[PDB]
């Protein structure tokens, strides 16, 4: 193994040579060690807080769920935490029969989502766009600098000889330049997964990429529709740490379909940084804070540029593959069987194959799916077996799925149906109050002007305004802070880093105009373009769900809050200073 990893530590170990050690006490079990040298401490065990959010806020003060999001540690402390508990074990090999399936189905999936598109290499100018339409922060000084596309070029080099000498995963600005400059060879390489919508609908059938939030439950409607049993969201628990080296070389067949410089490229990627990789991972020790130097064969980095691809490719083969034992295609004889006929499996794609995916949502690790009748629930021998067990349920206890698509959890949301006072139907996203809240008061980072931390909170309330309008205190809010941050100053930051959001909030135009255009203009399934030209025309979730869904709608704080509302906006707009605000109340 360290013919493909030797290089990586050789140099990190050099760079390092004054430090460096190998702690015999090191606390990996199931990932290689190779050695730790010193670094300062990076990470907070709290999250700031945003001011401009909690003072317009009040009642959410006493709110347990708001309180827990402030939190969140990131310090070498947080690393080791989170990593003992998911990230240090090993999924056992699927049985022979399993791995035929999964290979039978892999070759014909790949095969169907590259009918129309070809795979591409993405380049240098692609990468740069994407940067800059990001910032205006250091990535963009990189991505100017000539000197590190030189250093890209150097590594590019070894990746055509097979050799890797510097893409380490993370969990001066040479390091810096090393890390960007690993991440831009796997986005020119396979970077086309997500910019060729590879995982769009029409060309997936299961995907929703380029979809976005406000469509997801458009698409869960849809699906309902088709006849068969339940919809069913079954959470894997750590879906990234149960990728085996078997999904990992099932995943690789995409380099067949590719130009011989692209898969040259791509078969480098493959193999030197997902079949094999070296992380980096801080660790607090008595005498300060350490670098650990780790290596394995599977799982998958979570940061990557192929993850969210690979992982929905991977989850709509082990859906398709949990259909088929639904059905009685696969038997557990079957998945025991090196030898297992491979013809009934061909048939079963080849005729129902495309039918069986569009009865899915598949977004990486999260799906929904509606079988062709109930067998599903207890067709769980492939999906156990190929590592991809539920999460907090008995291995082999059925899963209960739902006969109504608006119970469906799917992407943190479920959907609600929505009557228009014109007699129009609405599909809107929704979740626990107290998440859009809590997250909606945390701040990215410290040294962040009261200009910064209300442009970013006017971006939480504008996204408010356009996808989750239908709760009341949400809307309350949003009008608060859009009231109190003055009314030419532009969103700043990012609300959420979701492939689902959009960012349509992240603008001064008019928050209804935004609205007519998301929710009646450019939406498919609303058939009448009539426009709502007021918020009083814009509905509500009826007043017992949006008390089921976490409002304090009803309570007598809250009625203290929503009457008192003018004050806090003044005592805002007073340490903001004489600017032109805007009356939203
Ligand atoms: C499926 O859409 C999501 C899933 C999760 C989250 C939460 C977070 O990332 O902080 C946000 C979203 C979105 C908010 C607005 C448009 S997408
Ligand atoms: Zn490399
Ligand atoms: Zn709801």
């Amino acid at each position: 193994n360290m013919d493909v990893i030797g290089e990586r530590i050789k140099r990190i170990k050099e760079e390092h040579n004054s430090t460096w050690h190998y702690d015999d006490e090191n606390p990996y079990k199931t990932w290689a060690y190779h050695g730790s040298y010193e670094v300062k401490a990076t990470g907070s065990a709290s999250s700031m807080i945003n001011g401009v959010v909690k003072l317009l806020t009040k009642p959410w003060d006493v709110v347990p769920m708001v309180t827990q999001m402030a939190m969140t540690d990131t310090t070498p402390f947080g690393q080791q935490r989170v990593f003992k508990e998911k990230v240090d074990t090993r999924t056992p090999r699927p049985l022979p029969g399993t791995r035929k399936v999964m290979e039978i189905t892999a070759e014909w999936l790949w095969r169907t989502l590259g009918r129309n598109k070809r795979p591409r290499l993405c380049t240098r100018e692609e990468f740069t766009k994407k940067v800059r339409t990001n910032a205006a922060d250091s990535a963009k000084a990189a991505v100017e600098d000539e000197e590190f596309w030189k250093l890209v070029d150097r590594e590019r080099e070894l990746h055509k000889l097979g050799k890797c000498g510097s893409c380490v995963y993370n969990m001066s600005r040479a390091i810096w330049y090393m890390w960007l400059g690993v991440r831009y060879l796997e986005f020119e390489a396979l970077g086309f997964l997500n910019e060729d919508h590879w995982f769009s609908r029409e060309n997936s059938y299961s995907g929703v990429e380029g979809e976005g939030l406000h469509k997801l439950g458009y698409i869960l409607r849809d699906i309902s529709k088709i006849p068969g049993g339940a919809m069913y969201a079954d959470d894997t628990a750590g879906w990234d740490t149960r990728i085996t080296e078997d999904d990992l070389h099932n995943e690789e067949k995409i380099i067949q379909q590719m130009d011989p410089e692209h898969r040259q490229l791509a078969n480098a990627i493959f193999k030197l940084t997902y079949q094999n990789k070296v992380v980096k991972v801080q660790r607090p020790t008595p005498t300060g804070t350490v670098m650990d130097i780790i290596s394995r064969k599977d799982q998958r980095g979570s940061g990557q540029v192929g993850t969210y691809g690979l992982n929905t490719f991977t989850n709509m083969e082990a859906q398709l593959v949990r259909q088929m034992e639904g059905e009685g295609v696969l038997t557990k004889a079957d998945l025991e069987n090196p030898h297992l006929l491979e013809k009934k499996i061909t048939q079963w794609l080849e005729t129902k194959g495309v039918e069986r995916l569009k009865r899915m949502a598949i977004s990486g690790d999260d799906c929904v799916v509606k079988p062709i009748d109930d067998r599903f629930a207890n067709a769980l021998l492939a999906l156990n077996d190929m590592g991809k067990v539920r999460k907090d349920i008995p291995q082999w206890q059925p899963s209960k799925g739902w006969h109504d698509w608006q119970q469906v959890p799917f992407c943190s949301h479920h959907f609600h149906e929505l009557i228009m006072k014109d007699g129009r139907k609405l599909v809107v996203p929704c979740r626990p109050q107290d998440e859009l809240i809590g997250r909606a008061r945390i701040s990215q980072g410290a040294g962040w002007s009261l200009r910064e931390t209300a442009c970013l909170g006017k971006a939480y309330a504008q996204m408010w305004s356009l996808m989750y309008f239908h709760r009341r205190d949400l809307r309350l809010a949003s009008n608060a802070i859009c009231s109190a941050v003055p009314v030419h100053w532009v969103p700043t930051s990012r609300t959420t880093w979701s492939i689902h959001a959009h960012h349509q909030w992240m603008t001064t135009e008019d928050m209804l105009t935004v609205w007519n255009r998301v929710w009646i203009e450019e939406n498919p399934w609303m058939e009448d373009k009539t426009p709502v030209t007021t918020w009083e025309n814009v509905p509500y979730l009826g007043k017992r769900e949006d008390q089921w869904c976490g409002s304090l709608i009803g309570l007598t704080s809250r009625a203290t809050w929503a009457q008192n509302i003018p004050t806090a906006i003044q005592q805002v707009r007073s340490l903001i200073g004489n600017e032109e605000f805007l009356d939203y109340m």
